[PDB]
């Protein structure tokens, strides 16, 4: 296990984080939270800090209880949501929109990793309902489509809930790029939602979707083709919006969303000018021993439960036993032709192993890659300047990426 993969027997530390709470907000959480950067877009340290010293006076620790875990965030939720309501009804605006998303950010974090309690899904629900409330008031909306599922097959969803941002002015007669963002395991499109106005600024279209067995993707879990269908429903979608040119369709996936991009820049082939990987993976991320010791590395929770959770299995055990089958090498789909792929990671990354970029190089036709030596996860800052840089070039975009990036801190 320690001579398997490139971070050798870094996969054997355990990460300080998964000691306690308090573990997680002093080293990990509480930096972020501060700066107003992933998974704390929208959100204020005003709003967090009050929340952590209850939860680290309880000393709530892993296994955490999620019912207990969720309600220690729902009076700081209500509290903002209430500030938001009171200033829509003064007609204060850009007010209304700042508390609604404040709320929609602490609802997130109490569903944080992924909702598996009643409590965790209420979360989920309330964050939608507050993040389109601040949403429907920021200066250009970002709005809810509810793409009808007309690829689905028995047992899925009827509709793929994304964001969609049009820029001013985008027409049939004047169409615009648009930018597929697929989210991750833990942030879904309200969080994602983020980088929407910076791209509306650069002339840019936005659609965000989720990945299978995350937020409210309609696709079965367990089924590796239930991606393509519902990629099939959403490009449809897009196809029928005339201000979009749907020549010009990039799909960007963050973190376990970079797995989706990597597949459907195969199987979506001739619908897409090009897919974004950034922190995926491909087939390694399957392997026992990676996801026997995922749980304790740089993943702020349980990395290997929370991904067997998402693929629709009852314990880690029952996903390793049958996770074979979604690996892009063992299914074939890296065997296919694809259109232009970017493959963006930090070597040491511990949640998806940097080997997968590899297995990526390995099959099928040459693909674009930068690694990040002595970064783990996303390879960040660097990956988000490479990536934009990349895409202003392929788009023909004013190439003016530091103005970009700077709209994303909260």
């Amino acid at each position: 296990a320690t001579e398997k993969y490139y971070i050798r027997d870094a996969i054997t530390k355990p990460a300080v984080h998964h000691e306690s709470y308090q573990k997680l907000w002093e080293t990990k959480w509480k930096k972020p939270c501060e700066m107003g950067v992933y998974p704390f877009m929208f959100g204020s340290i005003k709003d967090f800090e009050p929340v952590a010293q209850e939860i680290i006076k309880k000393g709530l620790k892993e296994p955490y209880d999620w019912d207990e875990y969720a309600q220690m965030y729902f009076p700081k939720a209500e509290e903002l949501a209430k500030i938001a309501e009171e200033a829509e009804a003064a007609g204060e605006k850009e007010k209304a929109s700042e508390y609604y998303l404040r709320s929609s950010a602490v609802y997130r974090i109490s569903r944080f990793p992924t909702p598996r309690s009643e409590k965790q899904k209420y979360a989920w629900r309330k964050g939608c309902e507050v993040f389109y409330k601040g949403a429907a008031l920021m200066e250009y909306p970002i709005k809810e489509v509810r793409i009808p599922h007309k690829h689905g097959i028995e047992g899925e969803g009827d509709v793929v809930p994304v964001n969609f941002l049009l820029p001013p002015n985008a027409s049939e007669t004047s169409p615009v790029p648009c930018v597929l963002i697929i989210t991750g395991l833990d942030g879904y499109r309200t969080e994602l939602a983020v980088w929407q106005q910076g791209w509306r600024s650069k002339g840019v279209a936005t659609v965000i979707a989720e990945i299978p067995g995350t937020g409210d993707s309609p696709a079965l879990r367990q089924d590796p083709t239930s991606p393509d269908r519902q990629w099939s429903s959403v490009l449809d979608w897009i196809e029928s919006q005339k201000a979009v040119d749907s020549k010009k369709i990039v799909a960007w996936g963050f973190s376990t969303g970079g797995y989706y991009a990597l597949r459907m820049a195969h199987t979506h082939k001739d619908r897409l000018l090009a897919t974004i990987s950034l922190g995926g993976g491909a087939h390694h991320m399957f392997d026992r021993e990676w996801l026997e010791h995922a749980n304790k590395l740089e993943y702020p929770f349980d990395l290997s439960n929370t991904l067997a959770y998402k693929f629709g299995y009852p314990d880690l055990e029952s996903f390793i036993e049958e996770s074979s089958k979604f690996s892009l090498l063992n299914d074939g789909t890296l065997q296919k032709p694809c259109t232009k792929v970017l493959l963006v990671n930090g070597n040491d990354d511990e949640i998806f192993p940097i080997d997968d970029m590899f297995v990526s190089l390995e099959n099928g036709q040459p693909k674009l890659a930068r690694m990040v030596k002595g970064k783990k996860h996303m390879g960040e800052p660097e990956s988000f300047s490479i990536i934009l840089e990349w895409i202003h070039k392929l788009l023909g975009l004013d190439g003016k990426i530091k103005e970009q990036l700077a709209m994303i801190p909260s």
